């Protein structure tokens, strides 16, 4: 990177699409829907462009950044400075890989990465018949299986808000078993309560699912060291191997410490916020402790492909959280799902080919430009 | 705070630190999330000497090396342009310093911080509540035996002049089977309600042991009880509290939502301004007294209520009483009956559900100079002279 290279232009557009199947409610909130959008920035440095997720960026913010040198955005250690990450880390890393003919997984390290189908929401809430609910949710897993998914995360916590407490929990249990039989003994099964349980409700559910191949338990309740210590001990005594997964949203400031003390196994900070640069630094610390990395990704299709590249820099990388989404102007065909794995194309940047012309249109129409 | 009377000649001459020890009147059992709390109590205390006079108060996050840098500074230096003790000194020295100012000016802290313009004199009497009703019944298999004991514990408080009670619930979250535990919660609350009478304000505190539907089940079951607030039903979540507030509205059930202790969501206050949470409960020591005077002005401006959390630190109780003079929507002093050695709080009294704050200078707590000196030398530290 020459001191000659500088931020010449920054453009912003919101891209829109849909996920393949509408997502229902989860433990804590209502229907998530089918409509999807991705905020993107196009950065121009040395007459060449880079593309990527961009959040927390205003026209007035990019205004102040035009003219600065690329080198000045990096550490005296080689890390994009906290001040630029959420706004530009993806457009910048994509630029570097284009200019260098390298995929980003190279710059940071064929790439094949485990992935799970995260789309199994409360899609059964209109059905009173527990059997029909199971058949509905099984058929949803199937759709995912047919597209090459082998591992599934199932939303649970129906009884927390959206259904009567005990009836909902019975329904949870029935849905998980019923999906376990679609996945087969080799399919990994995760469950996510979105905090809708408490410790004893959790224990009851876990005990009812002794048969099932439960890979991890995600957000049973808001992270609490005392509660997770108890839960880990209870699982061990029963010889029940289920990983404890947490970390998305407004996480406890002490979550990682708790994990270093064996209370949490899987950390799940979001792939966009705190993001890619953060995750590389984090993945190193967690690797050192033998802890596992599984970045949260939902509501942002771009994060899916970011996660994939990320894995090359993280030894203990668990899964790419997958949602099947088509974003107009964002060609992700370089990627393919096969037997529970996503194959990351070995092309420059993040291997996504944006429709330059459509993007220019959306910038003009509903976005903005500085430079 | 009026700081025009502070002479530039006044400097911090000495900072001394000790840990005082004591006991609460009745051992506190488990709560929704953790085990028995016990009977043993301590309070970390600092004694500051300025212009050859002393002040005493809570002090946390202070090391000898931190204090060393403060020795020699003018007291004026510790306050911002607006007569606000500066952030960097609050946790370590706010209480000792406020006590000092009161001792020197011969006024109680509530008079120093009220911002009152009218003539002073009238006594300060502040609502309080009994916070000591833990899961003291877990050894009891029979609900009746459990209800009976918890009623006895409430009446011990009533005998000492408490009228309002906060009851730990969430038994089924961890310590008891979920269904039985929740039935037990409900029976306990009704039981104490019966004993408290209809003038008695009843608060319940789940320590995050519920979920949304467990919460509604419990609240429905307690419709006839004088439920004043629901505290930490589950970890704060705007969408869940929105749902809960609407449900309570449709039912015409007027229970306030209280939250904010410990590691709070950074957006809790915002959620409260949007009407999802009514009572804010940041601790009286951390973030502390000065912080609370600013916060309380903010909450008052939104018609929100202040109920500083105080448990695990006896000193916090008395500080909370003085803080009430500076906040319009001050709710209650959270009260635990503790005796700390060397810390004479007899100027305060509990009468008919209120703590009476003495008009004596500073925080009106008379520390045992000799004992504290003894404890400073033996196990504490000193900087300055
Ligand atoms: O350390 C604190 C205790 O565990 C807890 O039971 C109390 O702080 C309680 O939540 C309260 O409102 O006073
Ligand atoms: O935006 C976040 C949604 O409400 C959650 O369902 C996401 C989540 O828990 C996950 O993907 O693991
Ligand atoms: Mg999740
Ligand atoms: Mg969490
Ligand atoms: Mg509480
Ligand atoms: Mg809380």
């Amino acid at each position: 990177i020459q001191s000659d290279w500088k931020v010449e232009k920054i453009e912003f557009a919101k891209l829109t699409g849909e996920r393949a199947r509408s997502a229902g409610a989860n433990g804590r909130i209502g229907v998530h829907g089918k409509s999807c959008t991705v905020d993107i920035a196009r950065i121009t440095i040395d007459g060449q462009t880079g593309y990527g997720s961009s959040i927390h960026m205003t026209p007035e913010w990019a205004e102040d950044v035009i003219g600065r040198r690329l080198l000045d955005l990096f550490d005296d250690r080689g890390r994009l400075r906290e001040a630029y990450r959420l706004q530009l880390e993806y457009p910048v890393l994509d630029w570097l890989g284009q200019r260098q003919g390298k995929p980003v997984y190279d710059l940071v390290s064929s790439l094949v990465v485990p992935c799970y189908d995260t789309s199994l929401y409360f899609d059964d809430l209109h059905l009173a018949d527990e059997r029909a609910a199971v058949a509905l949710m099984q058929e949803e897993a199937m759709q995912g299986y047919a597209k090459g998914q082998r591992h599934f995360k199932i939303k649970v916590g129906r009884g927390g808000r959206h259904m009567p407490l005990w009836e909902g929990t019975k329904r949870d249990i029935a849905i998980v078993r019923g999906i376990s039989e679609v996945a087969g003994p080799a399919g990994k099964i995760m469950i996510d309560a979105n905090n809708a349980y408490n410790l004893n409700l959790t224990k009851e559910v876990l005990a009812a699912l002794s048969d099932v191949n439960l890979y991890w338990l995600e957000e049973a309740f808001h992270e609490d060291e005392a509660l997770y210590e108890d839960l880990k001990e209870w699982l061990g005594q029963r010889g029940q191997n289920v990983l404890i997964a947490d970390g998305e949203g407004l996480a406890s400031p002490h979550l990682i410490e708790w994990a270093t003390r064996g209370r949490v196994d899987v950390l799940q900070y979001d792939i966009i916020w705190p993001g890619f640069t953060h995750w590389m630094e984090l993945g190193e610390k967690l690797d050192a402790h033998g802890l596992r990395s599984a970045p949260h990704c939902y509501g942002n299709a771009y994060g899916i492909y970011a996660s994939g590249h990320l894995s090359a820099a993280v030894r203990n990388f668990e899964f790419v959280e997958y949602d099947d989404i088509t974003i107009e102007g964002m060609d992700v065909s370089g990627y393919r799902i096969e037997n529970g794995e996503i194959h990351v194309p070995a092309t420059p940047g993040f291997g996504i080919v944006f429709d330059d012309e459509l993007v220019t249109y959306l910038i003009n129409r509903s976005g903005w430009s500085e430079g």
